[PDB]
């Protein structure tokens, strides 16, 4: 199903930012490399541990990284030159979203920051509530349309914000606390919600996967799936990876269970991704498993290093390991 196309060691949960003729990848040690094909076009040293990235506009022209110390840096995607460097009151563990003239950042404090794309100035802030202990990591903000951004919160809610002002447009509860204790409160939506047409899906650490009809604002279903990873869709199936290492599929209109694969239990799975008519999910041994649409494993590609995130862009599957290895496959 997959043929290896590249295997690159990065100079020393970060995501690759694919470009039309290459890619941008950051090492957690601080080096952001812009690649043209398999050769380095540029490098930028952040002089700090990179905790969030690589964010990229849909036009492939500006890249964003967040550092452990709360710095947020915008880079020209072609040259690697910094456009601006600002310091926020909190660090980010997810890539920044670029929408319109805004860079939108989720942070440890629960604050969502709306930044001016040209200067990095803070235009707006939106505070979400965060339990004293929450699940480590966060969801990348998502542009619903030109005027609405969707935030997955540590409070288990989806927050819909006006892109220009930061004001809340609406919210929905997905993750549910089971009490006041530190374990019982854990309910993060740490996987970026999934939009297909006017339908919205999100899952949560506490075990709820909700499907929403954004046209009516109605809840279509709530099913059982504890997850910290982005969901994927395949025709009428919505599919996710559980915190137990299950891969499970639901009907994305009714919420009924389609299939559930237990072969990868406890392996530490990435988000599952859709590759054509197949599904791919990676694990902590560096193995990417390929599933058919009936949830049966038919193939396995192996890389070096633990995987936590898979990215599909056009025809290629991108994986960045914790060992700093970036692997690309085509399908
Ligand atoms: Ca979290
Ligand atoms: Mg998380
Ligand atoms: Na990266
Ligand atoms: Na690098
Ligand atoms: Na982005
Ligand atoms: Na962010
Ligand atoms: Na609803
Ligand atoms: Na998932």
């Amino acid at each position: 199903v997959l043929t290896q196309v590249s295997s690159i060691r990065l100079d020393q949960d970060l995501q690759i930012a694919p470009l039309a003729d290459g890619m941008i990848a950051a090492s957690r040690s601080g080096i952001v490399s812009g690649y043209m094909g398999e050769s380095i076009a540029w490098q930028y040293n952040a002089e700090d541990v990179i905790t969030g990235g690589v964010g990229i506009d849909d036009q492939g022209s500006v890249a964003v990284i967040g550092t452990r110390s709360g710095k947020l840096i915008a880079l020209d995607a072609r040259t690697g030159a910094a456009r601006w460097v600002v310091e926020l009151a909190s660090s980010s563990l997810a890539p920044a979203l670029i929408s319109g003239d805004k860079v939108i950042v989720i942070t440890n404090s629960g604050t969502i920051f709306g930044l001016d794309i040209n200067s990095g100035a803070t235009v707006w802030q939106y505070a979400t509530q965060v339990p004293n202990t929450s699940v480590r990591g966060m969801a990348k903000p998502l542009a619903l349309d030109a005027r609405t951004v969707l935030i997955g919160g540590a409070d288990g809610r989806i927050h819909a914000l006006d892109t220009m002002t930061g004001a809340p447009v609406w919210t929905r509860r997905v993750g549910l606390a089971m009490g006041s204790g530190e374990i019982d409160q854990l309910r993060d939506i740490d996987g970026t919600p999934t939009v297909v047409d006017h339908y919205l899906y999100a899952a949560s650490y506490s075990g709820q996967l909700a499907g929403f009809d954004m046209t009516t604002g109605r809840t279509m279903f709530v099913s059982e799936l504890s997850s910290t990873k982005k969901l994927t869709t395949l025709a009428d199936a919505v599919i996710g990876s559980s915190t137990d290492g299950d891969v499970v599929a639901f009907n994305r209109m009714t919420g009924e269970k389609l299939w559930e694969n237990h072969d990868l239990k406890y392996r530490g799975l990435t988000n599952p991704v859709t590759i054509g008519t197949y599904i791919a999910v990676g694990d902590a041994d560096g193995v990417v498993h390929i599933l058919n649409h009936q949830g049966q494993i038919i193939s396995r590609a192996n890389t070096k290093g633990a995987l936590t995130n898979l990215t599909v862009i056009n025809n290629r599957l991108y994986a960045q390991s914790a060992d700093g290895v970036v692997t690309v496959w085509q399908f």
